[PDB]
């Protein structure tokens, strides 16, 4: 067989796009999606998105396998690709708003003039049981700097839900703040990813705080590890900033790929990531 | 700005092959090579090879650059690549062979009647000065298990051309045989590759002797890193290991991405590689 | 005058295409486009498609003039040229598939991701006086495996309608299938084709069943002759196959310039045919 | 769909073709514009393909117009539907002709020197239009036009016996620069009506044969008077033409030769009639008739 | 820093083209555009042209600098240039529109068969406070054929706004028609331009009536100076022209680099321009 | 719209020439990296439409640095924007150092021996970034320059009548390799005061003289001091510019041979001030200047 595509990269999280507007569902299968992903024997990406018809009068939907297989409920940097890849299908020229049906709910990317796309991420989920973690929550049934222990150490995590699950951590219980170039990644990351607290596995962003205004961080992502980016993860760590009382609202979040503006607005509880969205090549892949 | 291009791998060594067979001239520079090669901004690969027009003779040529931009004198993992894209391109089918010039001189692949690809990757150059390597022979004009002080530890290593440079160890000077699988070599890579005894750089292989004719090694490429798996490399850790008397002519190398037959003839003094190559994807790149 | 254009075939029908978005009435007249369609004194062609401007909601609206000039309510390689033509004119790319006005109703061609076009062709008209033929019907209101006189010879013909009429032989009456290479088209063709059977003329359709999903046919085309396809046409013998219980609903259909998917989908009695569509070249022609 | 790296890059590689469409009663041809270069922009593969009329643009060969040889004003070099390239063509010049005068503003009459594969080729449009052609002198000697039947009235072969699949034809045998091969009739048979011909089944068969080394041109006559010829034509690589304009011009000299026709005749071709003198003055033959544009256009390679 | 651009010209007014699609901020400022409009010490123009982001639902907008630096309401050769720059940029080829927002509203300009654009220009502007103008209206609130006394002397003058302000005349009040190659516009242009009648200036067009449907002009334009042509200058002549009774609502208007077509339909008040566009070079400049 | 093979052929957008855009004071030119070769790249009827300001690039000139001539380092041919091929431009040279400089890559003071058509011009980048250049020495026998007036001073013609359009005007020549015809007013006549000139009427009167073969750039000068000249220019080709280096040597040597300047004098010209030095001690003319870049880019052709 073969699999047309174009591949796209939010800020280094980069993705193979599939239009599967004709179809319910996905033109490959999980299994095909991970061996696509391989960045050596296949195409080489952090995860395949689908373009699919809209659901419920969305003007589309969105489903994306991880590199790994599994398929997770949102994607932010995956978003931000998907309404250039329309766009770019479409002939829409300049801004542009699109609803995105997904396993988090509605989701609307606009195209800005400069070619960035700010998203309308909807609201965070913070209740422990939805999550999911089996941890308790403690500032209501939300889980705010609470006690995971990681192979016997004690951290404080806050966990907060896009969709998908983050489990973000500024730093050990009684601990200094963090330097997160010094984390050893693949080391640590895997022991939150599995961790018996997180039943549908979890999303990790350690972050370390510049000003109220500008944070700094690395991420461990569920099925797709140390990727250069991730976006529900950027959002979701602002959210746990300011549970925490440690940054605003607003905030500008460097990510290993680069920057990106996050606001959590109290006026209406949506969360807005805005960044870049670029197309690299496009082309066909051998199934197998 | 648009390169049209497909996508290889040998033994998980992939690169981007395009067709430079209308022209003498690379169609893209070794900066925008080493974008496109970027696995996250990029297609992703450890090189970009071109098939050219041949040379003096020779039915084709073959120039490659590294994912660093570099431009090494030849590619084994490369050559099968370029064998099974030719008979693409040509509509070729079993049995056939051709000659390539490359930095390296002439190099003939010639696909098998069960697909493999077996190469002759010409002979080996021991000679010092022209490895290069500043390190002084010991064996004749070669450097062969001679001490080499990196970062303030003595290794022992051998080193041999195949065009391009490569520096054998199979453990430090004084020391136990290595458990290739435990070194960091992102760590101890860039130490021997950089070393100021290398001038043009070189490819290091740490080598794990499992019988006289079973090889287990990995790789730290000069300008690409830890890959899968290297051609010439595999070749010049057979000549090492026959230099050093630890290994017959006649070896199967195990590379982290699979095995390549390897036998280095008394007979001619060539080397021959046998291995897969497989197409994946292809596609079109904005430049 | 000068008429710009674009020449795309579909399996070797080709045609003259022109942008007509910009009126509701044809920018030449079909006197023009009979001999733009002239092969040695003019453009040449098996006819003009105009793209128009939608229709009651329609993206756009498809007009046809055969290369003899007459009029044609629809044309199935034509539209998969149109779907083409239009992506082109408006930029798209990949996937698309558009809603055509045509003679024959709604048509909906979707491209496909190998750049086939797939085109929902409506539902077949069966009714006798409706097709039209002047052939009484035989089963049910329709005319299958029936009677036809042609020059004092009984061949069996089937007729459906696709917008345009169709009449389809697989041999004469009480004769064996047809060898429809044997067939010497430029002398019976017409015959059928002015029939006093057909009021408005018919394309005619020799097939040759290979199996129940594989049938090979040649085509002699109302006011077009023997062309290399005919898409209406090979969508109207996979209807009379399976009326006269010759194929199944889903068949391959060789025609001489290449090879149809067609489907009469008993889910919603639609039929679906899949086929290439290509671009041959731009020009502007003296009028 | 099938997995194809080698479809893929073909398809990528696509090149373009700018040129004008023009036909000479008929025998319709692609005039490409080469004064920039002394190779054809395409190649004969190419020609082959772009003649295609469903999947090409369509036409019984391709023109070029190349920069001067040795003096003359231009080079013509052309390509046969089926690929080959003949050494002239008739019909083709006098497009030729009109493609200069578009190409170079040139009104009124105009005549130019043109190098052929056939030698000295000068067209020259006249005051009222058509375009009149010195096509230089015939080539008789059997073995240069070349055929190896016998001379048998000189060096030349003048009504000689041809055994066509068995039958029994006279043939004259005369070179324009490419090979021609006139016949009025069979052996010991009457006079050709030749739209009765199936030419698509007797053509292939003088074209390709073992007579004619390199093919050979063959044109089927019906004398109407000694001043006024019919034919029809199954051209070598281009088929059953609407005209050939070398034809016409080896069918009069073929005429002359067997005494059926004077030297001055009116031609008449499926698409037209041309009118030919073989001057007896200085051995060479004039041709006039017309040539028009169609249409203009950018081909994919 | 470096501003990269495409020189066009429309009938030899010329102009910088820009694209400034990524931003509502024109990339450079008025007092950098007049350097660059230099002809001598900068690139040479009679204007910069932005393509930027549409506004309020547009395809796209368009911002000029005059080469003095001002900022003019519109460019009739200009956005015939715009159109021909987006389909380069894009790649479209073919009839294309496109919806502009300008200071003077909307405008659309579509490109045709023969290459050509033909804009919808908008609606005439013709109360006097509007164009703006202190002359007094004599027709309605219109300024047609009325005096204005420029350096001493009487002239006739018709007013129009086609976003930006025209002062039309055919000749001097009680004087004969004009020979408008005769004018000496570097002497007379400049007392029309800053005349105390017109508060932001004004363009001025001297027109010579060949016929009811053909007019012959010379413009000295606001900030650009003696122009080879200015289609927003043809379309406001052609409103003076009809107001005045001299001339029919459809006209070849011939400018010193070449004719435009004018027509003022009454049917909806608009006024349509169709003429040339063509690029010249493309090139970086130092800023 | 009208059928026309022709204009759909060459609306086929032939080539195009890279180029980087410079001027000396004003007098603005394109330069092109003609070093692969010693034919220019373009022919001179390009240029002149590539010169047209409003239609092409815009520029008084195109110049081209081509490869050595007898071991010096470069060679420099200039078109005027009209066409014709002078043999030397001062504002030209020092533009054409620093186009070496950017692509050699060359930093602070350097000089290269220039070949042109005047013989060796030599220039050298100064330290403040200005480029002082050795413009060789001036020819002043009257047929050399070359006039048809006769030498009154020795073989030169000084402060010698000229009469344009039946008016005398007093002239003096000297070629720089290109002609020029100096003024300082008319016979019998007061100074001038420049800018009171109306150029576009008087300068074609000088440009095309009878008494100057080959045509002549012609300066009309205003003395201010013996050290200080102010000018404007009429040049042969190119018109009303806005500098003129070969001009502003000429009519330095002018002043000096009328006896109204010294060797050294600050020549101010519309664009800006030059230096100019005439050294009695080897006769050679220096003249210093800036050049600035302005944009570079490639222009259809
Ligand atoms: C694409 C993404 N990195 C999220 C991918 C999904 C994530 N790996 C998960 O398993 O939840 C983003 O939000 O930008
Ligand atoms: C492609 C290759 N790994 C060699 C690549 C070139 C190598 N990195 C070098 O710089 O010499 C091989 O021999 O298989
Ligand atoms: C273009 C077409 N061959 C139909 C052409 C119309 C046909 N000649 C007719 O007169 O009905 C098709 O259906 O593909
Ligand atoms: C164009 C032409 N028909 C001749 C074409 C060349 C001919 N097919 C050949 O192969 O000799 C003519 O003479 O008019
Ligand atoms: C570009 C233009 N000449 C108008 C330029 C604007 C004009 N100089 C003004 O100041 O209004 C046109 O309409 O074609
Ligand atoms: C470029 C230049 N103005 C001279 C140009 C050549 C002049 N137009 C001529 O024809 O002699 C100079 O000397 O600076």
């Amino acid at each position: 067989g073969v699999l047309h595509f174009v591949k796209y990269h939010g800020l280094g999280n980069d993705f193979i796009l599939v239009d599967n507007r004709d179809s319910s569902e996905p033109k490959i299968t999980q299994e095909q999606a991970a061996k696509l992903c391989d960045r050596n024997f296949g195409v080489g990406a952090d995860g395949v998105i689908f373009a699919m018809p809209g659901v419920n009068g969305t003007d589309y939907a969105m489903r994306i396998f991880n590199s790994d297989g599994s398929e997770p409920e949102m994607c932010g940097n995956g978003v931000r690709c998907f309404a250039r890849f329309i766009a770019e299908l479409e002939n829409l020229q300049g801004k542009h708003s699109f609803t995105i049906h997904t396993g988090a709910g509605l989701i609307v990317p606009e195209i800005q003039d400069d070619g960035q796309v700010k998203v309308d991420m909807g609201t965070p989920i913070l209740k422990a049981q939805d999550v999911p973690t089996k941890l308790s929550g403690n500032k209501g049934e939300a889980v705010v700097e609470a006690e995971l222990v990681v192979d016997g150490v004690s951290w404080n995590v806050t966990c907060v839900s896009m969709g998908n699950p983050h489990c973000i951590t500024f730093g050990k219980k009684g601990g200094p703040n963090l330097k997160v170039d010094d984390l050893n990644l693949p080391e640590i990351g895997p022991k939150f990813e599995h961790h018996e607290m997180f039943p549908a596995r979890t999303n990790t962003e350690f972050v370390e705080v510049l000003s109220r205004s500008h944070l700094k961080m690395r991420v461990w992502e569920r099925g797709a590890g140390a990727t250069l980016a991730c976006g529900t993860g950027a959002c979701a760590l602002v959210v746990a900033a300011v549970l925490e009382g440690r940054a605003d609202r607003k905030c500008t979040v460097d990510l290993p790929g680069g920057p990106l503006e996050i606001e959590w607005k109290q006026e209406d509880n949506h969360i807005y990531m805005t960044g870049p969205a670029e197309a690299v090549f496009y082309g066909s892949a051998l199934l197998h």
